[PDB]
């Protein structure tokens, strides 16, 4: 797992990947929409995420990170956005 293998690339290389995985991510979940399209600024809520697929998203960038992730990370921090960054502590301060 964690293909962090690439690191080395500054705070938003890292999150442009995140943000794009996030919303790849939730995308998938929901089953709609370009995960390119997914704006960060935007509320999970807003995208469709309920409280039951707020976990399969996680689930889905756990499985794309590696690593392990709280059963409240949506709860705490829903937006593309703020997963980017929580993500990328735990990728870079945390291995
Ligand atoms: P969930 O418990 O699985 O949601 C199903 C629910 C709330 C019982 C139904 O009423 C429903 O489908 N309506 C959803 C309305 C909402 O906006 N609620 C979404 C999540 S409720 C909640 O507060 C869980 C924690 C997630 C916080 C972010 C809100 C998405």
């Amino acid at each position: 797992g964690s293909h962090m293998r690439l690191n080395g690339l500054s705070p938003q290389q890292q999150q442009q990947t995140l943000a794009t995985l996030v919303a790849a991510a939730t995308a998938t979940v929901l089953g709609h929409h370009t995960p390119e399209s997914i704006s960060p600024a935007t509320a999970f809520k807003d995208l469709g995420i309920d409280s039951l697929t707020a976990l399969e998203l996680r689930n889905t960038l756990t499985h794309n990170t590696g690593l392990d992730l709280p059963p409240t990370l949506i709860f705490d921090h829903p937006t593309p956005h703020a997963l980017t960054q929580h993500l990328h502590t735990r990728l870079t301060q945390s291995h």
